[PDB]
Formats: structure tokens, C-alpha cells, sequence
RNA sequence: UACUCCGCGCCCCGGAGGACUGAGGGGGAGACGGGUUCCGCGGCGCCUGCAUCUGGCCGCGGGUGACUCGGGCCUAAGCGGC
């Protein structure tokens, strides 16, 4: 039916507390467990392209934003693409489909 | 110093990313010692102080070619015989 979520995570609060040597996998784990908030599900396929931008800097300096295309898809998962984008501001939820 | 995503599973294999050993090398080869640990196919009962679909583990088959390389010859420090 093309129900497609956009949304953006700000990973720099989401490593806040944390050794930095572990940023980027703990900056996956959290993607996972927000991207279920949002969804409503427990099946969460990430892109290897959203890990390549995860990673873009190295293991400790995560970039700050990033902005997400979940698109839902009785055996339901939700499957998560990186979007590009120039800037962040004034930027919100959108809901299509 | 260290893993992550997807196929597929933190540990096997593949692609992509991120790192490390840093030419007195966690590289490439020999002497001594070990003695089949080497290779292919199959497997997880034991072991692989977590797991295992992995393995120097278990089963079945294979594998080392010299006129020119080394030993066999010479003699050293020595040893033996007379
Ligand atoms: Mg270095
Ligand atoms: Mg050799
Ligand atoms: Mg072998
Ligand atoms: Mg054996
Ligand atoms: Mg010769
Ligand atoms: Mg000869
Ligand atoms: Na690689």
C-alpha cells in the first residue's frame, strides 16, 4: 500500500555517555531500536548504505544528523534507506503513503 | 587499539566500509627440533576453557623425482688404533 516514514536522528545524542571507541556500533544499535519506535515493528533491515554514512568518519567521530526513508513492507519489517540531504533546517516527520 | 551492514550466523565464506602489524614485520624463506601436523573429499561423537556450519580435531583416499643443490671425500680442535 506504500506507507513510507521520513525522519532524521541526531547520533551525536545518541553516543552521549559512552566510550567513544564504540560509537559507531552503538550508534547502529541505537538507529535499530528508534527506527522500531517509529515503525511500529521488530523486523529492521538496514541498507549497507546507511552503515557506509555510519562509518564515513571512523569508529569515534560519528556524523551528527542523519536523515532516514523507512518504508514498511501478517510478516511485516520495515526496510531503512539513507536519504541525502544538503541541510537539516527546519526539517520534521513526514508521512506519505 | 576493532569491528560493522547485507547474503547468513559477534567468531566460517563473499561484497562493501572502517582499522591494525609498520621492511630489527603478526611479511617471504632456511638450520635445529617435531614426525605426517602437508593436499582433496566428507563430518561434528571428542577437543577447539563462549559458540561453531570452523579447525593443526575425527574418517577415507593421496603426496617428497637431481651428472650440475647438500651428504658420501679433505683435514681443524680432538678421538681411536699400534
Ligand atoms: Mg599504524
Ligand atoms: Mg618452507
Ligand atoms: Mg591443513
Ligand atoms: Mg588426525
Ligand atoms: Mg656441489
Ligand atoms: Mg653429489
Ligand atoms: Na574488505
Amino acid at each position: 500500500m506504500g506507507i513510507v516514514y521520513e525522519h532524521t536522528i541526531r547520533l551525536n545524542k545518541a553516543v552521549r555517555g559512552k566510550p567513544s571507541k564504540k560509537a559507531a556500533p552503538i550508534a547502529i544499535r541505537a538507529i535499530r531500536a528508534q527506527v522500531e519506535k517509529l515503525a511500529k515493528v521488530e523486523d529492521v533491515r538496514l541498507d549497507p548504505s546507511v552503515n557506509v554514512f555510519v562509518w564515513s568518519r571512523g569508529i569515534r567521530h560519528v556524523p551528527r544528523r542523519i536523515r532516514l526513508e523507512v518504508r514498511l513492507e501478517e510478516h511485516k519489517f520495515a526496510y531503512v534507506i539513507n536519504k541525502d540531504v544538503e541541510n537539516f533546517k527546519h526539517l520534521t516527520t513526514e508521512k506519505k503513503g
